[PDB]
RNA sequence: CCCAUCCAAUAUCGAGUAACAAUUGGAGGACAAGUCUGGUGCCAGCACCCGCGGUAAUUCCAGCUCCAAAAGCGUAUAUUA
RNA sequence: GUUCGCAAGAGUGAAACUUAAAGAAAUUGACGGAAUGGCACCACAAGACGUGGAGCGUGCGGUUUAAUUGACCAACACGGGGAACUUUACCAGAUCCGGACAGGAUGAGGAUUGACAGAUUGAGUGUUCUUUCUCGAUUCCCUGAAUGGUGGUGCAUGGCCGCUUUUGGUCGGUGGAGUGAUUUGUUUGGUUGAUUCCGUCAACGGACGAGAUCCAAGCUGCCCAGUAGAAUUCAGAAUUGCC
RNA sequence: AAUGCACAAGGUGAAAUUUUGGGCAACAGCAGGUCUGUGAUGCUCCUCAAUGUUCUGGGCGACACGCGCACUACAAUGUCAGUGAGAACAAGAAAAACGAGUCGAACCUACUUGAUCAAAAGAGUGGGGAAACCCCGGAAUCACAUAGACUCACUUGGGACCGAGGAUUGCAAUUAUUGGUCGCGCAACGAGGAAUGUCUCGUAGGCGCAGCUCAUCAAACUGUGCCGAUUACGUCCC
RNA sequence: GCGCGGAUAGCUCAGUCGGUAGAGCAGGGGAUUGAAAAUCCCCGUGUCCUUGGUUCGAUUCCGAGUCCGCGCACCA
RNA sequence: CGCGGGGUGGAGCAGCCUGGUAGCUCGUCGGGCUCAUAACCCGAAGAUCGUCGGUUCAAAUCCGGCCCCCGCAACCA
RNA sequence: CACCAUGUUCAA
């Protein structure tokens, strides 16, 4: 009765996925991450999980 | 009036898209000249005669391009060959 | 209109209008409820075994249906068509691009690909809406196009098939005949399934088809076999009679 | 017959007149069929909610009816239940995949089993690349002094229709895929009107069997064998 | 003049004696054809004079009244 | 109106048992023959006997009342 | 010598 939309992928506006605080980086620390990977399924290296009500996400 | 003569005889206006612009009938045959493109689909129309047109029209309605005569060229009725 | 006639009629004799041929003689063909000679169990004869009647299978028509997707002797168990899905061409929906490549505007500060859970849905189908991560130039958005179609037209075609036709038929060359289309060769006679042969012959020389070649079956030679078979001779076993 | 080309009858022979049976077949043509065979094709239509292409579900198969073509019968020259003898053509498994450049499994099959108890199955174990295994290919008609049941009836003829278990093919069986079991059989049908088809000897007819379609399904078709006649060997009547 | 009678699609026309409408052609589209004609299917469709008395409602009943036909008349 | 005749399958007509899915010709259907149609051949269907009553075991017939159709007459001053 | 009638319009 009504035509569907034929979805295009949404732009994330200058961030696909993101890190943590204290961008000074005075030789003490690497920056922390904001999600996890749960590896070997399938890659786990740069695979970062979704929030989705803090649940999960690929796949892995 | 026209035509003719003239743009100095000391001394006369003027072409450019020379826009100051050719048309009238045709392109199957007789009969000179398109197996071009678009439209219509035995309709609309053409065709003196033969014939064209029934969804790929050498013939209709048009655009292009050609042919013929040309300040002319079609058509009709008489009339001679 | 007039002159003849007892009358039927006769003689004389137009036009308006209409039409693109009507005719004439020949040729080639097709056709005859026209002669003549042949042939064929897709003809009959003399017969066989059936179909048409019945029940079912299957194809065709019609009627239904959302839809029930060529052909009318030479269509109808045929399109190798005995389709549950697929096939598939039809109907109700749903995806995907398999719209290459160009040109123009977004574009890495992201063009875009894909998807878990829910809602949507016929669908534990991300198709889409919410959600956020992945993909990392492959794409996407416009414009121009192109490639796909078991879309149409077999009356635009190629190819193949069927059918004219199970018939013996067609064609040149050069000569003859006629203004010519066209004839002759290619024939009246016998003959064969056969323009097959013999003879005749204004024809003579050729080409194809027919025959030949090819396959299969029947008899047969050579070759041949621990992928075919046979006999024998010793051993082993079985019957062994009075019924 | 009258030269010739040849013909009939008989011989010879395995075979006697195209030996038999097929294949192949000229020239012209049909406005035959095929655009549903092709990456055969011109033109023209559709071309992103597409007439493309894929899913999902239907349909092609739906039945007052009319027709082609088969199949099964209407029975005693038979149906049944036994038992015997005994054919030919034929088919048969796999990929640059998944497994252990070599080998396996997909295909057909015998044999055992299932079996101190129905078929249909389901399982083992062999073999076969096919003249080598199936296979001494145990086809069905037929046969039988079978001292077998029926005895002329819509009947033990016929098996349409459909009811209930069950098991296999498939990813899926409902508008039963197919087999098997017990019911139903009171469904016509007793040899078929007008009409009509094919056929001249290993033929017609009967009989089955392979292959092909095929995961599952032959009343089909292409082949093959088996049993095996009636009539004509004529004519132009249609 | 009186009486008998008939009006329903663009036209033509059948009606259950007093419960609501039939076709067909003409029309618009398909199937068919080489295009047509025929042919078949599907579609637009008739407030029935005017109305009253109103059977649950007048087309179907009866009587009034446009329409258009038919039976029958000074007196010797 | 008097009087007289008839209503029968879609058409035209018959019908003497008081009675045959009532009969006839044509038509309508279904199949054949034909390339196709007609002719022709083989089949099958179709009747509120106009209607209501009554006689009867039984009615198209028999007796009626009605509705129609069709005439014969409808006289002499 | 029984009966044996007919096949729409253009076009190819
Ligand atoms: N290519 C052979 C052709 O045979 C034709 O002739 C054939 C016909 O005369 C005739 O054929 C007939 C046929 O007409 C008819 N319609 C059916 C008949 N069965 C045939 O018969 C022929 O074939 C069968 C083989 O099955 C045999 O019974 C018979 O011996 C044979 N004469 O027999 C000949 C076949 O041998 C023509 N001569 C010719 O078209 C051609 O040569
Ligand atoms: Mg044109
Ligand atoms: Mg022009
Ligand atoms: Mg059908
Ligand atoms: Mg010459
Ligand atoms: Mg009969
Ligand atoms: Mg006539």
């Amino acid at each position: 009765p009504k035509k569907p939309t034929h979805r295009h992928k949404l732009e994330k506006m200058r961030a696909l996925k993101y890190f943590k605080v204290t961008e000074n980086d005075d030789g003490s620390y690497k920056v922390e991450r904001t999600r996890q990977d749960c590896p070997h399924p399938q890659c786990g290296a740069g695979v970062y999980m979704a929030q989705h009500k803090d649940r999960q996400y690929h796949l892995t």
